[PDB]
């Protein structure tokens, strides 16, 4: 009932009842809130409402002080003062950014730009805000309930009336009832459960709402530069395989945090095991959002660092398999890989936070609250994918806005670049240096002469909204038939559903952009699908096209994205 003014810190009794998180406001700042917001409850040890039997004046600025109690006009004794005076709120101990972010319902993008421009404090509470929105936003959904079960992977399902139906994607996991976590995708719909079980008729599922923490520890801790490396001990003994990287490594022991943008297959996995290898003392806590990226840092660490001091971090609910060749669940051992959801409270002389881009601020804040750690080191490109924004349906969000971070990488710039792309053809690199990377981007390969492009705009059909464009899949099988050597591609596209159709008419494995990311394959088929926001988003279209080792076939919508894509034209 007592704390401190998420805006300037003072002391006060006084938290807004009308704000979702109920932040602490000093009575300066209380007051500049309730006078310019819809937001006119206060509370304190009591609510500020009419103490009066059977009145309902909840509004502050309505209110008196009569003796040690609260009254309105029409109750308020002879010798009493209002509560809202002289620009402050009466509490104890006697913001235009602060009521934007309070009030708003995070559908624009204006949203998420304010939440990343502010103070760091309003990008807790921000952060704290958006998240309880988020899951809020959840219970809006409609139940499914099983009609029929067909078979081991199928079933006909029933949905609840008056409530809208979720997106059926990978992204929306539903909860089923506690029979483990489900997805689904497309009257036969396809069900994937984290949990091998007998789906019975009447079963039903609900996506899984919880509950939000608050935030205490920063986005990012202030800034520190040190004159010498601090806390770390550097071997005079390291492999040429990692000497490129030994400039950047005591960059990382010469400041409190580093930012590090790596492009596709520019050795961020590389710089990460290789930072170990330069400290070989320290211990290292190495953490992203998804389980994929931890995962792909354990493939690199099995490599080049001793297994028997590795430790792979697994919640007890277990939701998606995970790397199994490090031992389970030892906190304590040199080298931990933990997903940020599931970091236990420890230290660390260096914590890795890698595929930064999809990373929000409530992860950002979680990070330096359960770690204690001698250097932050941050990896990842903001040219490509973050985190989705299931609210935002209003503007793009600019990877300036994405977190504290990727702000940092577009604004003052990364610390450390990593500036040659090693895995794709010069037709990909020299294609995307131009659209995301200022022409910094190097190509160490040669042109492979098998990146490709056809313009063929097809018909766009939609599954729900998901889209679907079959004839520029029988562009693509056609090609197939005279370029056998693709016969083992990755078909990519920006829509499950096109993915869906593709599975079954080409028989290719199938990626969404999204999902691709971190990945790479020979030879990728990408049909754009659509020429939407989403389908010609630039960081998106980088992904999408920076998968490929060797070739590339983009059958493009988009005559701008198109026409810039360096690769050689095919007709029909
Ligand atoms: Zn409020
Ligand atoms: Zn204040
Ligand atoms: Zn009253």
């Amino acid at each position: 009932a007592v704390g401190a003014c998420v805006l300037c810190n003072s002391q006060t009794s006084l938290r807004c009842g009308a704000c979702i998180r109920r932040p602490f406001l000093c009575c300066k700042c209380c007051y500049d809130h309730v006078i310019s917001t819809s937001h006119k409850l206060v509370l304190s040890v009591n609510p500020y409402v009419c103490n009066a039997p059977g009145c309902d004046v909840t509004d502050v600025t309505q209110l008196y002080l009569g003796g040690m109690s609260y009254y309105c006009k029409s109750h308020k004794p002879p010798i009493s003062f209002p509560l809202c005076a002289n620009g402050q709120v009466f509490g104890l101990y006697k913001v235009t950014d602060f009521n934007a972010i309070a009030t708003c319902d995070w559908t624009n993008a204006g949203d998420y730009i304010l939440a990343n421009t502010c103070t760091e404090r309003l990008k807790l509470f921000a952060a704290e805000t958006l998240k309880a929105t988020e899951e809020t936003f959840k219970l809006s959904y409609g139940i499914a309930t099983v009609r029929e079960v067909l078979s081991d992977r199928e079933l006909h399902l029933s949905w609840e009336v008056g409530k809208p139906r979720p997106p059926l994607n990978r992204n929306y996991v539903f909860t089923g009832y506690q029979i483990g976590e489900y997805t689904f995708e497309k009257d036969a719909v396809v069900y994937r459960g984290t949990t091998t079980y007998k789906l019975n008729v009447g079963d039903y599922f609900v996506l899984t709402s919880h509950t939000v923490m608050p935030l205490s520890a920063p986005t990012l801790v202030p800034q520190e530069h040190y004159v010498r490396i601090t806390g770390l001990y550097p071997t005079l003994n390291i492999s040429d395989e990692f000497s490129s990287n030994v400039a950047n490594y005591q960059k990382v022991g010469m400041q409190k945090y580093s930012t590090l943008q790596g492009p596709p297959g520019t050795g961020k996995s590389h710089f990460a095991i290789g930072l170990a290898l330069y400290y070989p003392s320290a211990r290292i806590v190495y953490t992203a959002c998804s389980h994929a990226a931890v995962d792909a840092l354990c493939e690199k660490a099995l490599k080049y660092l001793p297994i028997d001091k590795c430790s792979r971090i697994i919640p007890a609910r277990a939701r998606v398999e995970c790397f199994d060749k490090f031992k389970v669940n030892s906190t304590l051992e040199q080298y931990v890989f933990c997903t940020v959801n599931a970091l236990p409270e420890t230290t660390a002389d260096i914590v890795v936070f890698d595929e930064i881009s999809m990373a929000t601020n409530y992860d950002l804040s979680v990070v330096n609250a359960r770690l204690r750690a001698k250097h932050y080191v941050y990896i990842g490109d903001p040219a490509q994918l973050p985190a989705p924004r299931t609210l935002l349906t209003k503007g793009t969000l600019e990877p300036e806005y994405f977190n504290s971070v990727c702000r940092l990488m577009k604004t003052i710039g990364p610390d450390m670049f990593l500036g040659t792309c090693r895995r794709c053809p010069a037709e990909i690199v020299d294609t995307v240096s131009a659209l995301v990377y200022d022409n910094k981007l190097k190509a160490h390969k040669d042109k492979s002469a098998q990146c490709f492009k056809m313009f063929y705009k097809g018909v766009i059909t939609h599954d729900v909204s998901s889209a679907i464009n079959r004839p520029q899949i029988g562009v693509v099988r056609e090609f197939l038939t005279r370029n056998p050597a693709w016969r083992k591609a990755v078909f990519i596209s920006p829509y499950n559903s096109q993915n869906a159709v593709a599975s079954k008419i080409l028989g290719l494995p199938t990626q969404t952009v999204d999902s691709s990311q971190g990945s790479e394959y020979d030879y990728v088929i990408f049909t754009q699908t659509t020429e939407t926001a989403h389908s010609c988003n630039v960081n998106r279209f980088n992904v999408a096209i920076t998968r490929a080792k060797v070739g590339i076939l983009c059958i493009m919508s988009d005559r701008d994205l198109y026409d810039k894509l360096q690769f050689t034209s095919l007709e029909i």
